[PDB]
């Protein structure tokens, strides 16, 4: 029962997940001292992230997050594997204080932050399983400021009225899931860390895109007021807010850019 | 026993030691939109700071920081109760990222942070007793940042290399630790927190100095290379460097300032 706030919070986490005190933690301040250009960082493509607008995907609050899931024909390529997507879910901050996301960016917080999380197909059957091994997960990380309303992110948006609570799931058309990423994808920040969240394995290549995206007040507003921790009939109810992790020490590592200026 | 790297670092001291993971947690970014003006946030005065010189005050590595000993007749004034000093210490980073402060402001690290600790003498006997009481301490801190080479900070710097290994113990010779504070000591940043370091006590009345002072590139470096965490004798030893604590979610609170 780890949460974002109080006893259960995040200093709490390695009681019961030990790799939460471990090394190669996620997220992290991108700030210039760490930064490095690596020109061998090329394009990555993402492939079969049309999803067909026939089709259906299924919306999960499972009490720590809302997550979409995502099919294994939609996959990245330019990695030394591919890897297949399994799912995508945001983090965010509270209505009084829409500062959410988890990467900071020279000090500041961004409203918000999408992931969508990929496993390595080639060598793992499912995410679970790459989770525990080497450079097993990527993920995509998308900043998200405070900015005109997004058509595409509402596309999620709309349906978070009807997984307000643990354990629901709701089901959402097919749309282009590239229309969640912003302009020059080929600009990015890459670097060896971990989940953000419990067990925090110390498993992902994380790549964060250089430029945000916008979302309006409104759409974080939603966001911020329509979910929930708890089930619908839990007498103590909590709200999901402010569920983001505070950046960690960088251990030594760098962060590789690649974008030299 | 904790640090700050590796499986003993600040995510695993809430094992051993349970108010690192409770409430009341310091440090903070100290940014705008947290930021109140409270008119109540008079000046304090800095009494006994002008230490004998004809006094030796004793300077020790402990594995975790560099602290120099205070005496109990040096005290802020200003405050509900009596504030006697204990100790002063620093937290900095390293010389690759060199910007270790505590706090932050706006979002940006300062490259250091001199913390000058006080327990409340009125209600307790010392320091020890204090720290896990109501009203127990307070601290001051003084933001560093690159610039200027600084006389004063070098009574204390001069004395590092004594202080190199864990266990190793140095004499001061008394000087005016007020010269260790910045202009204009009447702005600063007040709010509730905690102990930065095990155990996390949340007992500390923070003040936090609105301007920094300036330290030398020389200076700065002399204080991110001149220590190490470990015992002389240790077979891997460790460099003590990056003695900070990460900040703290604040939520639903405000910092008073004594400015707007
Ligand atoms: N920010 S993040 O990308 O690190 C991240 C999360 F933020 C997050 F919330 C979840 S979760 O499964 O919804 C919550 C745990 O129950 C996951 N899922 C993790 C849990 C273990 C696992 C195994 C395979 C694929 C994903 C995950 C996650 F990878
Ligand atoms: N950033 S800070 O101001 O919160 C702070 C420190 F950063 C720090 F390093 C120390 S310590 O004594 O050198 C190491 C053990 O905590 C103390 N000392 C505290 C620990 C408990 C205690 C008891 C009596 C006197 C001082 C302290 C400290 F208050
Ligand atoms: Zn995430
Ligand atoms: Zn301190």
């Amino acid at each position: 029962k780890w949460t974002y706030f109080g006893p259960d919070g995040e200093n709490s986490w390695s009681k019961k997940y030990p790799s939460c005190g471990g090394l190669l933690q996620s997220p992290i301040d991108l700030h210039s001292d760490i930064l490095q250009y690596d020109a061998s960082l090329t394009p990555l493509e993402f492939q079969g992230y049309n999803l067909s607008a026939n089709k259906q995907f299924l919306l999960t609050n499972n009490g720590h997050s809302v997550k979409l899931n995502l099919p294994s024909d939609m996959h990245i390529q330019g990695l030394q594997s591919r890897y297949s997507a399994t799912q995508l879910h945001l983090h965010w901050g509270n209505p009084n204080d829409p500062h959410g996301s988890e990467h900071t960016v020279s000090g500041q917080h961004f409203a918000a932050e999408l992931h969508i999380v990929h496993y390595n197909s080639d060598l793992y059957p499912d995410a679970s399983t790459a989770s525990n091994k080497s450079e097993g997960l990527a993920v995509l990380a998308v900043l998200i400021e405070m900015g005109s309303f997004n058509p595409s992110y509402d596309k999620i948006f709309s349906h978070l009225q009807h997984v307000k609570y643990k354990g629901q799931e709701a089901f959402v058309p097919g749309f282009n899931i590239e229309e969640l990423l912003p302009e020059r994808t080929a600009e990015y920040y890459r670097y060896r860390g971990s989940l953000t969240t419990p067990p925090c394995n110390p498993t992902v290549l994380w790549t964060v895109f250089r430029n945000p995206v916008q979302i309006s007040q409104e759409q974080l507003l939603a966001l911020e007021t329509a979910l929930y921790c708890t089930h619908m009939d839990d007498p103590s109810p909590r709200e999901m807010i402010n569920n983001f992790r505070q950046v960690q020490k960088f251990d030594e590592r760098l962060v590789y850019t690649s974008f030299s200026q």
